[PDB]
């Protein structure tokens, strides 16, 4: 059904996983955070709303601290790291059945699978062709 | 590095998988499609661009035919099915290393894992709390 529970954002196959935990519920916006903000702070946001209602719209934001910042040269004290961020927007029909819904998480999980084009492009910081 | 190759959008554990194939390359926009448009048409779009260049911005669109439309009552001949769509936008720093990049696909793959909150909410067509 839903959650507002702790999850593993980054599985690194062993205790060393990144986990985010419910931090806030500011106005329809549910927020998760990690051992937050010192060369850290993984942040996840999720809201839901009826857009031109025929549809529902899930707005998910992800902020990655990037294993980037401070982990290189000079600049002792980071800040604003020069993280990455994901802004995902999913529109689904209001009465989409759970099979409709299930199908969607699978196309999603699929778009993003390890040796696949999109994620292969992203990881090398490249283009598609 | 990248692809413009055929992939499995929906893995249903056996031949019955949904696969999208390179269909077009209309202007920086790479497009994938499936056995397209008759209670069908899974469509994937991916473009990349230098946004306020300090950053690169990957814009991914997914259209799910929804196992929805025609698979219920009346309305013989569908059209516009009343599909779902995902509009994802990823901003990454221009010179993010591949470890920075790798980290990002993992937070992503993580946000979306099977028993996790977000995907659990989406699949039931619910809220987070």
């Amino acid at each position: 059904a839903s959650n507002f529970t702790q999850f593993v954002l980054v599985d690194n196959g062993g205790t060393g996983d990144v986990t985010v935990a419910p931090s806030n519920f500011a106005n329809g916006v549910a927020e998760w955070i990690s051992s937050n903000s010192r060369s850290q702070a993984y942040k996840v946001t999720c809201s839901v709303r009826q857009s031109s209602a025929q549809n529902r719209k899930y707005t998910i934001k992800v902020e990655v601290p990037k294993v980037a910042t401070q982990t290189v040269g000079g600049v002792e004290l980071p800040v604003a790291a020069r993280r990455s961020y994901l802004n995902m927007e999913l529109t689904i029909p209001i009465f989409a059945t759970n099979s409709d819904c299930e199908l969607i998480v699978k196309a999603m999980q699929g778009l993003l699978k390890d040796g696949n084009p999109i994620p292969s492009a992203i990881a090398a910081n490249s283009g598609i062709y």
